[PDB]
């Protein structure tokens, strides 16, 4: 997270850390708990190439990475079959846990928006994770969960920004209809925040608008964060995840 | 180049090295001379973001990188307006030199194919450059230009191989119609060969079939090298580059 | 620490972490609390060149590096005036804290040995720190304090081992009289353990025998860990550090 | 070499490059040809731990590293038996070549000074090599042999400089009597120049005053280059190397 602060302990009870087997169980991507037995993440975190399930674990919300680890095994990785790269799109995956989690005030699910929900430009949303604090600048120990308020921006405006200082023809889409855009040169997601949630508070309810997907670096001029648009893939999510 | 040998001095007179300004004028991509004033390369080497022309130079064919440098400034970078990433496609760009080069037996242009040429499997094709000799393994000094004969494979076969060990749906095309596929687990292009030529000898004439574009690593199982198909972009090239 | 275990919370209440200012307050060396206001470390951690005191802080015993940091500023760095390199010797330094710390069962001073104590082979000795777990292999998060029991070896035996597979003449001493030797191919200190304590339990009392100084890599054949011999430098320590009241 | 220039092709015909076996025969240290069959170098380049002779080669003077290599095998490494570290001293070694070299105007031996020779402070001397051009800055391709003029400085003055901004007691020797000192914040030897020669022209003859040994970085304030004093070890050298 670029230009963020440490999250209060009470905030973002749905944030999860994805861990890969090595010298230690290292954080590589974020996720959100959308159901007691399901994590929503980015496809690029776990694909497009098939990964060994034995080398993957989920860690539920912890204030500091690695200090109080209770690693959960994954029974199934479901990557959207249309996914190959984040820039093409369908950058969305589901992790099925071997067990449902026992939910509490400190650990519980995020609400998905209805299909009709159109998060208007300028709406204050929050992105959370344990990713880099700037370009090629890792989160220092003790690795606090960070948060940043980012304004949602119209897809057409974000597409136009990605064309400034680029050879790509103005009529050739960079930011596609299954993508959502947020952030500026002070406030953005970064490497290691991938798969984590963009959440917006609507009528007293936190709704997951986005999954951290891609961008040209972090908080670069005219290069806002690109997110998978959750409303676009609700039918695909609901094919696997109970309502 | 993976599984190659050092090129003989007489071979590949169209091979060029692209150089970026830093502590020294460092090789980052290959290219081909297609006209005395024009270099064909990959868009991903010079884009999609607009870069300072003053920090780019072209080096014509040398047997050993850096030893006999005569660096040429660039007047113009022209990147295909459809290009954003190599995997989406249109991975093709043109460099206009500030001056036309004097051609010779040792330094001269490659011939572009006619639109009808498909380059079927079994055709003898070669890829050349100063790129890595394996995954994360740089070409050692004194940096000889390498060559390797790569077997062309049909786009549908290569598309099917890219789906093996992948979550991507079988009917979601990975290897696109503007791309060409070549190489195996012994013979491939690698990092630093990007933008360089894939050339096939057809009726005694060398034709540039491909621009080194992308792949999953180098010489990996079921992951052959992907090249921009030059025949697909001839009309765009001919918009900028004069006929002989 | 090579071939160690995580230290129990009750052990090594004198272990300190030295921190350098950067993107964060990063661990670079170990140390020992020998007085409420004084830390014993290796000279090579803080010298031979004079460094900015404002860029150095001390962290008292923590079970996991960085998790519960209460960083203490330093008023004075005192490096042995004979020190230039660890291999020449006098690899010993003192940090004066700006304030005396409040001691407890969990955080308190280590006892220095009497001048007469030689620490012979067979004596049970432990080395502790947050250093590498092997050659070029960092301690993983969450960075637990590690301990390992190291066999002390006689200086003459260790000197002879350092000459095996070396061009250095047998009568040219490598392991010097102000140094102490401990460890084997399974048990050793490593990069990041430097300045930390080697402690031996003598008649029910923990005594600091050594300061982690140097070696050829970590846990390598015929290359045991070299430590500054504390007994050699007691008079220099007692020049600066007041005796217990 | 820091603050240097590329050597003219006619200069320093005694300069050699030491090569270690890896992906390629990589330069790690310099040396000087003091006899047709003997190279003088720094002990720290080849010790104190015993190295495999099969993994070591010598390359005689070349203008550009790696481009025209003719690698020579070594029959014997002789490291001074007093050597353990450069800071303690005796940082001097001899390589015996398997064959004597055929000498020419372009490749021939440097003259060693007489025991009586005292190179006075301020004397213009030259250090040569393929080492770093600054702190953590490698010599760029095509790796030209570099030279820099450095004034010799009195051991007592150089010892005093190493004590400025240091905790070391002023009466505790850093720069020892078997060492020689040269260079400033613009002009110095660096990593990769180790074992190479410091040469001074005395009565029309180039004499090797020093072997590149150690220092605190390259061209740092009050930290001039430290060299092994050749006059100190003449008797040891002449124990193995036949006199001219």
């Amino acid at each position: 997270i670029v230009g963020g602060q440490e999250a209060p302990r009470s905030k973002w009870p749905w944030q999860v850390s994805l861990r890969v087997h090595g010298p230690y169980w290292m954080h590589f991507c974020g996720g959100s708990l959308i159901h007691p037995q399901w994590v929503l993440t980015a496809a690029h975190c776990v694909g497009p190439d098939v990964k060994d399930l034995a080398a993957l674990r989920v860690q539920l919300r912890e204030q500091h990475l690695y200090y109080q680890d209770q690693l959960l095994p994954v029974s199934r990785i479901i990557v959207h079959p249309q996914f190959y790269t984040a820039q093409i799109g369908a950058d969305i995956a589901l992790l099925e846990l071997e067990e449902p989690v026992k939910v509490s005030s400190h650990v519980h699910t995020v609400t998905l928006p209805p299909a009709s929900e159109t998060f208007p430009p300028g709406m204050p949303c929050w992105v959370t994770g344990w990713g880099d604090v700037d370009n090629d600048e890792r989160l220092p120990p003790p690795f606090p969960l960070k948060q940043v308020k980012v304004p949602i921006m119209e897809n057409h405006i974000c597409d136009a920004k990605y064309h400034l200082g680029a050879y790509t023809g103005d009529d050739v889409r960079i930011v596609r209809d299954d993508m959502l855009c947020a952030g500026n040169t002070r406030r953005d997601s970064c490497q290691g925040d991938s798969g984590g949630p963009l959440v917006c508070k609507v009528n007293g309810t936190w709704l997951q608008a986005g999954v951290v997907s891609w961008g040209e670096g972090c908080a670069q001029p005219n290069r806002p964060g690109i997110y998978t648009r959750v409303t676009y893939y609700l039918d695909w999510i609901h094919h696997y995840v109970p309502k």
